[PDB]
C-alpha cells in the first residue's frame, strides 16, 4: 500500500471518519480506521460497529494497492498539524505505516485490514434523493427532543417516514415531541425505520452546505446516505416506534399567537427564578394576555407579561421551562402558535407561518 | 434602598463582581453582591474572602440610600436577559428586593448588608500608576509559568517586584520561570510581593486593552488596583520567593536559533507521538541542524528536521513539550533564541529581536 496526497485533500475527510470514534476506544481496532488503495481511490473508513462512514479521495500522483490500519486519531492529528499544501507520503509496512512529509517523519502502528469490522451487505427497499438543506431541516427540527440514555431503546433514536411525496421525521423522549414533515417531489413507498442517535449525529455532521444533492436507501434494517464522496451507512433500531400520530391533541381550540423571540425571552427570563430540578412555569392565558410566572422553593418569584393573540376561556397550565424553550428555539420563526385544551392536557406548538414541523410537551403539577 | 438604571450601565459591573463563572460558592454568603447606594452612586461588591472586586455606577435618576445582599449570579442573569434598551428600578422591601422592567418583574430574596464580609482597612506602602496595557503584557508574559492548582508546590502567586524604573513579573512551578520587565516613567522603591493565582488571575480579568491608566497600591499584606470605576484589592501571599537572578543559567556556550512558529509546528507534530501521560521530545543539535523527536510505549516514533543557527558542541537534551510550546505561545515572534549549557541544565530562551521577558526551561530525561 502507497500513497501521496495533498494534506488538505486528506485533511476533511479524515475529520469526517473520526465521527463514529471515542475517547479510549472499546478495544483498539475501533480507534483506528481503515485505509484501502484500490483503483486510483483512497477510501477511508471509521465504524462504531453500529454505523460506519466512508470517505473516498482521489488519488493523482503515483500510489500501490494494498490496505491497512491505524490510529484514527493520530493520524489526524499528524495530517492537520502539517503545513497548507504539504505533499503527505504513506507507506505499509507490515506492523507499522510510515508517513513523511518534507523533513517530518511518524511510524504509526497497524492492525490488519482483515480484521476491521465489515457491516455486512444488504439490499435497499427503497431510494430517492433530496436537497441536502432539507435532511437539515427534518434533523434540526427534531433532533432536541430525543431521549439522552432511555431506559426504552426506542426512544434514544429518530423515526424516519417516507410516506407519499413526504419524508417525516419524529422523536420523543416520553416527556414531549417534535415531528416534522417536508416535499420530496419524488413518490414513496410507506417505510418507517429509527436511525440510532449516534447515526443522527453523524447524517447531521457529514451535510456541507452545497447543492451537492443527497441520495439515501433504506432497506428492512440499515439505511444508507451518499453526500459529494461520503458515504454514511448504520444499522437501524430494531423496533417499532410509538404511534404520536394519535398522540397529537384531538381537539386542541384555545389558539395563542404570539412572537416567538418575545415569548422566548420572557420564558428565558422566568426560569431563571424556577425550580433549578423541576423547572416548572405557570402560564394563565386571558384575552389578548399571556403571563408566565415561576418561582421556586425558596419563594422567589418572576412574573412576565405579554400581548398576545388569546380568545379562549381562561386558563392556568404548567410546563418545564426547558422543553418549551428547546421548541422555541428549534422554531426559526416570527410567530408561534400554541394551541391548547385544558390544565391537564398537553400543548401542541408550531411556527404560526407553517404547519411543517410541530411539537407536543405534556404539562406539569405545580 | 431604590435606584433606577440603565440596564446597559449595570452589564459590565455586574459580569466584573460576578464571575467566576460557577463554581459553586462553598460558603453563601460569597455568592451573593453586596449593592449600596450613597452619595450619587450604586456600588456592587463580590468578593470571597481573599479579595474583593468593587464596581460604581453613577445614579442620575432619583434613588433612595441604602444596602442589601442579593444571588450575583441570579441578579446578573436578570439583567442581562431583559433587552437592549432596558431600564431597571429595583426596590428593597424587607426580605425581598424588587427588580422591575417593562412588564417584567423579580423579587429575589436578600441577606443583611451587616452580614456581607469585611474586607479590613489596611495601608499602602508603595503606590504608581501605568497604563493597564504594560500590566496585561506583564501577566500575559509569564502568568502560565505559575503552579497550578495543587500541584501542590509551596509557591502559588506571581512575584510583582518594583526596581528603579521598572515594575517586573516573576512566576515559577520549579520546572520552568517566566520574567517579564517593564518600564514605568517614575523612579520607584526596591520592594518584592507575591499576588496569589487566584488574584493575578482576577486582576488579569479586569483589564481592557483600552488606553485607561491603572493605579496599583501594595501593602504589607494587600494590594488594590483600580481602573475606570473598578478597585480590585486582594491579600498578599506571605513568605519567600525564589531570586530569578540566581535560576538564570550563569554561562550558557551554546546558542540555538530558529523560527518561532517552525519550531513550535515542529514540536506540535512531534508530540503526537510522545508519551499521552508524560509528554517529552528530544532535541539533537548539530551545527545548522535541529532534530526533534518522538515516540512512545507503542513504539510509534516522530522526527522532525529543522534547519537553525547553531553555535556549540553537538549536544543531545529533552524537555517537556509543553513548557516549551508555552514559551513560544507566551513570545508570539518571528524568531527566537535557545542559551543552552549541557544535557542536564536548564536552558533560557527569549524573542531574539527583544529583552523585556526571558524563560528558563529545566530539561526532561527520556
Ligand atoms: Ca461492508
Ligand atoms: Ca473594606
Ligand atoms: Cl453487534
Amino acid at each position: 500500500m502507497k500513497f501521496t496526497v495533498e494534506r488538505e485533500h486528506l485533511l476533511k475527510p479524515l475529520q469526517q471518519v473520526s465521527g463514529p470514534l471515542g475517547g479510549r476506544p472499546t478495544l483498539p481496532i475501533l480507534g483506528n480506521l481503515l485505509l484501502q488503495v484500490a483503483d486510483g481511490t483512497l477510501s477511508l473508513t471509521g465504524t462504531d460497529l453500529e454505523m460506519e462512514m466512508v470517505a473516498r479521495v482521489a488519488l493523482v500522483q503515483p500510489h500501490e494497492p494494498g490496505a491497512t490500519t491505524v490510529p484514527a486519531r493520530k493520524f489526524f492529528d499528524i495530517c492537520r498539524g502539517l503545513p497548507e499544501g504539504a505533499e503527505i507520503a504513506v507507506q505499509l509496512e507490515g506492523e507499522r505505516m510510515l508517513v513523511r512529509s518534507g523533513r517530518s517523519r511518524f511510524s504509526l502502528s497497524t492492525l490488519p485490514a482483515a480484521d476491521f469490522p465489515n457491516l455486512d451487505d444488504w439490499q435497499s427497499e427503497v431510494e430517492f434523493t433530496l436537497p441536502q438543506a432539507t435532511m437539515k431541516r427534518l434533523i434540526e427540527a427534531t433532533q432536541f427532543s430525543m431521549a439522552a440514555a432511555a431506559a426504552a431503546y426506542y426512544l434514544n433514536g429518530m423515526l424516519f417516514e417516507t410516506e407519499g411525496e413526504e419524508l417525516r421525521t419524529v422523536a420523543t423522549d416520553g416527556h414531549r415531541l417534535a415531528v416534522c414533515s417536508m416535499p420530496i417531489g419524488q413518490s414513496l413507498p410507506s417505510h418507517s425505520v429509527i436511525v440510532p442517535r449516534k447515526g443522527v449525529i453523524e447524517l447531521m455532521r457529514m451535510l456541507d452546505g452545497g447543492d451537492n444533492p443527497l441520495r439515501v436507501q433504506i432497506g428492512s434494517n440499515n439505511i444508507r446516505a451518499h453526500v459529494g464522496d461520503f458515504i454514511f451507512t448504520s444499522k437501524l433500531v430494531d423496533g417499532r416506534f410509538p404511534d404520536y400520530r394519535r398522540v397529537l391533541p384531538k381537539n386542541p381550540d384555545k389558539h395563542l399567537e404570539a412572537g416567538c423571540d418575545l415569548l422566548k425571552q420572557a420564558f428565558a427570563r422566568a426560569a431563571i427564578l424556577s425550580n433549578e430540578k423541576f423547572r416548572g412555569v405557570r402560564l394563565y392565558v386571558s384575552e389578548n394576555q399571556l403571563k408566565i410566572t415561576a418561582n421556586n422553593p425558596e419563594q422567589e418569584e418572576a412574573e412576565e407579561i405579554l400581548d398576545v393573540t388569546y380568545s379562549g376561556a381562561e386558563m392556568e397550565i404548567g410546563f418545564n421551562v426547558s422543553y418549551v424553550l428547546d421548541v422555541l428555539n428549534a422554531l426559526k420563526c416570527e410567530n408561534v402558535r400554541m394551541m391548547l385544551t385544558d390544565s391537564v392536557s398537553s400543548v401542541q406548538i408550531e411556527d404560526a407561518a407553517s404547519q411543517s414541523a410541530a411539537y407536543v410537551v405534556m404539562p406539569m403539577r405545580l
